[PDB]
């Protein structure tokens, strides 16, 4: 698992032999795990194109890991897919796995498909980000964000919703048909070019202009091609992605003794949604574009690490880093003045003279 | 999370900047987590007053942590509360969560209430202590003890039931009615002044004097006010609690290779109740009163730490301490003779001379 | 928990006071947990004799630990035992616990017994090895291997199926009757001397010679005593076992970034069975016989460690080792030239002269 460290004002990857003695890890707080969205690299976010990145596969057990800080997503998805015989396709959310906390637009899709498989994975290796838990599968009726997780050592200086409903037929094949749900009886034929802002503006006009359907009669509108329709614009890490959102609007959870006046008490504290801290990080020293690349480059080593462990949810990756960090330099006999012994005796000399 | 360390024969709190080089942590056994009961500070233990410390609240996910050593409790509670429509109020105990192992009096309460909430928390932030697991909620039909957990580094020198049934109506409100269950048809109106020894002595007299009810007819006695009715008497930590039980009768589990003659084998070993070691610690160096205060002062930092993690049961707090302990002193370049480098070279000098 | 370390080309046990400064632990990869089968020591593997090593017991909660590397087993077992009233005896396999990955012969036994107990443990203290998880109980319909787990520090130089069906009556008593299932209606009276190769050769002759039973009529053959019938032949660790299989054909899971050409992606990667690496270790330096003894000598300290923890599945034993390893030498003030300070200053002297 690659580990991000900042040297020469640059984000770099190294763990095994880059024993830079100068690097200081004096607390576990400097260790962070970040879940960056695939949106930041420019992937398409429309429902038709996105669902082609997912597929069902059996014989592979699901794996879950935790991450501390996430990213505000403009798009999220919540699937309620069933088989044509009425059997659900996706498993219910396991205990403690809630939806992604921050989503501008929630694409809730309902429909049918063959579902030739127990679990639905990502065809590109990315994760499904949830509430501080990334999983390799999709859970039924749970809002998720497509993303990947990076791992960082922070320098000691400063260490830190609208629901859109769809209908689907033949989910998960080459021949799928989607319908934008205006209400229970008014539907619009979806296209790959329809943006979220376009679906909502279209929704306001159908409701206001009185173009809703009958009480039972199903009416399916269509939009002709002549109707006109990234989001944020409208070894050294090298970002080789299509685009990069140079700013990171992140979410995390804070802890401190003052607790904003007696709010620790769970009975009086916030709900599952108001526990988060927020911040805006800019691309000073090019960390944001680098970090998005780091999380992509980390995915391959992290997917195999979760394959090999029989643990359902892994929480010990950051602890295992700090242990390895101490074992590399102090795990053997420290030969003073040797390359592998970070002990400095220059202050002492002067007393001998 | 505050960490208790003994300096100048006194229990003290510090972790971040109190790098006392002299302090020796040479094994993980010196790290201990203690669950001290709220009884030790003098809180009232009668069923009517205690149930006002509990309340139902939704939208907050429950959190559980483990502790190694507990405290013998004179009072414990086991709730079997249902809603007036017949729907249970408390969730069933999750896998592996058993009752508190040591209780002199078990207050098993049965009855009804509105239960305006999924889980029932502690209105003061304390935990619900179970079998080496502290939870923030109450489980159905599981004996628990109200307590809090402290964290300690031990010096290297020496590093170490009667069921009372009640009936309730309107559980968890300002207007509740309790009944002391003599048998299935004989009941006594409860008061806040009735002690456990008083309920048992009263029980013996009702049975013996032949004052039991009919075969179906429900009879509810009452005790007039003219009937006369703590338990153990009948930055530096500063105990600011009402009272302090200066002695700690603790329970813990031991491990050693001799195993008392082939008892390790689970098929032949003890049951879930006879695995415990016991001991009696006195207030030498004022550690017991200090420790009860430490566990109270720890509660606030520990409640938020469990809010921020998506882990249902946290077992890694003690490991995370020992990692931080090594990172504070050896996590950077050790400058010999510097304040932050616990390396002593005085023995070597003499050879140079 | 004893820890295996190689000194003077010999496998040795020590952790607490054997602070050999020379020993180097520079990465968590040098830490390994091995699950060795009881076959390697020569225990009988026939179904009748083996089932007498198992027994039911209540009041003892089950415990599970993980191990990294296992051992190819010639014999495994898969029980589907029920009570005479139709109630199952064994609990269903918990989430993520699959069968033992490598088994030459799978003894699938079906039948009835009194099952005077909730869980079935090992009467000798050994574990039930599953897919990188060892448990103290038997799960229903899950293939397991009887084994024990050892713990090792590797030197930095180089750090690394046929189903046989049975029928049973009175399972788990002194009076049990077993039947070798040829098909649903042809059965052979089992004996302790019948080897797996003998049951399969017998199966081929009954099928070929046309000695199968009627369509409903149950026929039970018997083999007279005049019919003639180890497997691999047909403080310092001292192997005091009956036999020792001096070679270890192990299985483990590998992780590396190359991933054999885009196989990390779970949707495209292997199934739950093709994730394993294999290797053959010989008894160079007598490590294999020693290791089998180490895993036996470890069992007693590991069984009590799992009794004391309230954790269902323990994954932190190897991390706890590396933490203790750093705390023993760096957990206190390092007095240069002292016996307990692994710091070498000989290189520096020459500059002073
Ligand atoms: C990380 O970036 C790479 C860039 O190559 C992404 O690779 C894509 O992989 C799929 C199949 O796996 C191809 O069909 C695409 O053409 C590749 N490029 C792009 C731009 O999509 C990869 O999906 C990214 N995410 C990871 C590895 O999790
Ligand atoms: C720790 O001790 C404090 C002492 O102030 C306890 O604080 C009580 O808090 C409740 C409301 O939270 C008040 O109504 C009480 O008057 C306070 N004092 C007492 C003596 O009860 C606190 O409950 C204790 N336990 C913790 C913090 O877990
Ligand atoms: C480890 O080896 C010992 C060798 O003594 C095994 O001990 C057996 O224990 C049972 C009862 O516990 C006795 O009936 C046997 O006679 C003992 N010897 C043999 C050769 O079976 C022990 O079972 C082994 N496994 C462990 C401890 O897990
Ligand atoms: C569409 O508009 C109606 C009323 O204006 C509103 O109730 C509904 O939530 C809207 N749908 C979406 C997807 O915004
Ligand atoms: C009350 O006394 C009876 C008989 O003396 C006994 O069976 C019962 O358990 C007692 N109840 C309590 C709460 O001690
Ligand atoms: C016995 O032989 C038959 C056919 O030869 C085969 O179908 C069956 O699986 C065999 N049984 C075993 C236990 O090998």
């Amino acid at each position: 698992i690659p580990l991000g460290v900042i040297h020469n004002s640059a984000l770099q990857v190294s763990d095994v032999d880059k024993l830079v003695c100068r690097d200081k890890l004096s607390s576990t707080n400097q260790l962070r795990s970040v879940g960056l969205n695939l949106e930041g690299n420019g992937v398409a976010t429309d429902v038709p194109s996105v669902t082609k990145r997912w597929g069902f596969r059996s014989g592979v057990p699901p794996k879950v890991v935790n991450y501390e800080a996430g990213e505000w997503a403009e798009n999220c998805y919540n699937l309620e897919i069933k088989k044509p015989d009425g059997s659900e396709c996706l498993p219910a959310a396991p205990d403690g796995i809630r939806g992604f906390p921050r989503c501008r637009y929630v694409h809730k899709v309902s429909g049918t498909g063959p579902c030739a498989g127990d679990f639905a994975f990502h065809k590109e290796g990315a994760f499904f980000l949830y509430d501080r838990l990334a999983s390799t599968v999709i859970y039924r009726g749970t809002t998720f964000a497509e993303g990947v997780v990076a791992f960082l050592i922070l320098p000691q200086a400063k260490k830190d919703s609208t629901t859109i409903r769809y209908q689907a037929t033949g989910f998960g094949t080459n021949e799928t048909e989607y319908l934008f749900e205006v209400d229970n009886l008014t539907y619009v034929q979806l296209e790959s070019r329809f943006t979220p802002q376009f679906l909502l503006q279209l929704n306001e006009t159908i409701y206001a202009s009185g173009k809703r359907s009958n009480t039972t009669g199903k009416l399916i509108w269509k939009v002709n091609p002549e109707i006109d329709t990234a989001f944020w614009e409208t070894e050294v890490i090298v970002n080789a992605q299509p685009k990069c959102n140079p700013n990171l609007h992140y979410w995390t959870t804070q802890d401190e003794g003052a607790a904003i006046g007696l709010a620790w008490i769970p009975y009086f504290g916030p709900a599952a949604e108001g526990i988060y801290t927020e911040g805006l990080m800019h691309n000073q020293d090019g960390l944001i574009c680098g970090l998005r690349q780091l999380a992509n480059e980390t995915t391959q080593a992290l997917q195999l690490f979760l394959r090999a462990t029989p643990e359902l949810r892994t929480f010990s990756i950051l602890n295992r880093f700090a242990i390895d960090f101490l074992l590399q330099r102090w795990g053997g006999t420290c030969h003073i003045l040797g390359p592998d012994c970070c002990i400095e005796p220059h202050d002492w000399t002067k007393n001998i003279t």
